[PDB]
DNA sequence: TGAGACATGCCCAGACATGCCCGTTT
DNA sequence: ACGGGCATGTCTGGGCATGTCTCAAA
């Protein structure tokens, strides 16, 4: 089984946000919003922030669990490689299979479920601080996104979700995550890729389309990207 | 007897909806929107999509069962060469005989009827999530549509039904599948070949666009539309 | 353990010879010396001449065996394609499993060795018939050099040897064969790639050479190829 | 303790020998004269030969054992990485931590020597076939010479060594190995920059030749006897 | 540390490979 | 009865991906 990754609000308004890279411990750790995907190396820590219109009721989690993007690889769970489970880089409070792990709680709790066999970790909602209108929460990834035995180059995603006391869903959201060891540097060549996938490509193809009224539902269907482009 | 690909949604709205990207030379999965056929490769995840109306009673389960769309052999098992068949994999719950399997499901059974000897399996219905609204379940065809000494290049049309706690039928629709190599090449061909095959008779309405698969997802989301005037 | 391949004459000055192709059932056997490689079609006739300068003793039999000729296969036992290896395709005198069997002499006796776990085929040596002054065998081959499960495309080679009464070797002798659908045309297209490997490759290239001894001994060594190559 | 690796011909002249493949990035394995270093891919075929001037007593036998070459990690013993060793190799003859697997050989025997802890493998000697002057054998290296949590990028040597029945040393040599995915590669690069590393010193002959493949031929020729003079 | 410059495992668009199915000549 | 397109699985050199080492400048 593949748990959602479908983006849902909820009744609380629940989405996430992260913060920009060039300061201090940035270059380890940086976030592309063009292709919302974070670019973070192995056992660094990774700032969340999230998100919420009105406010949680008691007894609220917030859980984070990763798939593979790849349609070939969902079904398979993201375990961590073989070299590195058997290390101790280990907090103690996080088992060593686990990829993913709350950094500074206590708190947390770790899952390896029965059924679905996924990996997750939990912590219990916690309020904005007076001032700010958002409750960061630190991550730390423990294989690279290139391990043999492990992720094995394959695409992940996270997927943050509001879940109440006693699971149901509330709210959830998701980034692209990549571990690796030049964050900067891939980010990058990927947000160069793509400023390299729209002006490579410019060449026109016309369409048949039968239908006066299926003509202006493709017409203002088209006549809305000339618009959000650009620009 | 033999299995009727008899296009029967059922009283709830049992019926297949599949994921759209792109049709290059480097993929393992693409959908036919015309010839509802596909292209995966050899063991590689197949997602099928099941969308619905009304939830069937708490114990609907869905099947899977193939069928050469030959008229010829359209009446013989649908097996595996004894080269794979005689191949054992990750994967010590589902017998080396059949060709359909699901992926990531221990619910799932393999049965061959004591009256056909036909390859069937069958996993328990799921409800969409909160949000979503459908429900998709992970195939994994085992041998090439092409293997010599068994299917041997005889077109094929995967059935999925809807059968409910007894087995009896709720529901049912089918889709073609073709084992190659290079999905995306027996799909750009494959394809041609109703693209120069006639001419016909009709005035569109001229309607240019942009990009290489951003269109050639465009041009290729021209078909699901004039396709409710005939059959 | 993978048997020896090395030609050897032996006391008897024991070696193999083949005839041409271009008449009666040529096109469905071709040999071409250039490569020392036999063309054929799957389980069409091969015929074989044994020659030897003085007689074999009492006793003296001759045996057939395939090794694969790349290094990375020679380990592996050349077993026959699992699709073939169920077919009636045996005068019954000879198991299905193996790929080599003599044509026209219930003499011959095959061999499934119980430590080597090679396949191989053993005739009594028989005197040329008077008048000619070798010893014709004929060889048929049951799969073909690309059958999946079976050689898998990987070029074999064939070890003709001859053995005393006890089984201690006397002289052995090899060739390579290619089983496929197109002898006249697979043969051309090697014999071309190969009328392109000296042709197409014409630069030159210079080594130095310490040692006014050594200087000689390679001198006298490629002054030996500027002979037997312009002719 | 630290294996010694200190050449030694004994009283039979022992000493090994290697085939003469390309460079080809299509090889599977490639052994250099001038480095006097194998280069084969992961589990991929070894062979190396086997030379003796006179025959060895009854029960005398052949083991091959790897140590690193730095002196740093000289005492580590090598073994699989932490992923390869969680795989059962179809091979269950030999333990799944050894890094040296010998191929086709039943009275093989494999050993973790309780006191220095090293692993090797040990099979009884055979001598050459008649009409061949050598003996070969077979070998696999289950691990790329850069697993992490293995080798880990650390060079190794491979000692044959010729012991007797009551395991006494007889004789023993020695090679370089590196475990790939581009054996021709690789080589060409590491062959290269010896190639240029050294200018040596005295009076060189120049000899001009025609054809690429052919020049490498000598050139190999001629390195391997530049080192038949160095060591 | 920040940016090259390696090192070394792997993708891949573009050929090649190889069994066949016509159709038509010596 | 041997040259010709054809349906399909597959090889491959040129390039790319991804961790890590090395030397000079805030
Ligand atoms: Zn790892
Ligand atoms: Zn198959
Ligand atoms: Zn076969
Ligand atoms: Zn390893």
């Amino acid at each position: 089984s593949v748990p959602s990754q479908k983006t849902y609000q909820g009744s609380y308004g629940f989405r996430l946000g992260f913060l920009h890279s060039g300061t201090a411990k940035s270059v380890t750790c940086t976030y592309s919003p063009a292709l919302n995907k974070m670019f973070v190396q192995l056992a660094k820590t990774v700032p969340v922030q999230l998100y919420v219109d009105s406010t949680p009721p008691p007894g609220t989690r917030v859980r984070a669990m990763a798939i593979y993007k790849q349609s070939q690889h969902m079904t398979e769970v993201v375990r961590r490689c073989p070299h590195h489970e058997r290390s101790s880089d280990s907090d103690g409070l996080a088992p060593p299979q686990h990829l993913i792990r709350v950094e500074g709680n206590l708190r947390a709790e770790y899952l390896d479920d029965p059924n679905t066999f996924r990996h997750s970790v939990v912590v219990p909602y916690e309020p904005p601080e007076v001032g700010s209108d958002y409750t960061t929460i630190y991550f730390k990834f423990m294989c690279n996104s290139s391990c043999m035995g492990g992720m094995n180059r394959r695409p992940i995603l996270v997927i943050i979700t509001l879940e109440d006391s006693s699971g149901n869903l509330l709210g959830r959201d998701s980034f692209e995550v990549r571990v690796c060891a030049c964050p900067g540097r891939d980010r990058r060549t990927e947000e160069e890729n793509l400023r390299k996938k729209k002006t490579m490509d410019g060449e026109y193809f016309t369409l048949q389309i039968r239908g006066r009224e299926r003509f202006e539902q493709f017409r203002e269907r088209n006549e809305a990207l000339e618009l959000k482009d650009a620009q």
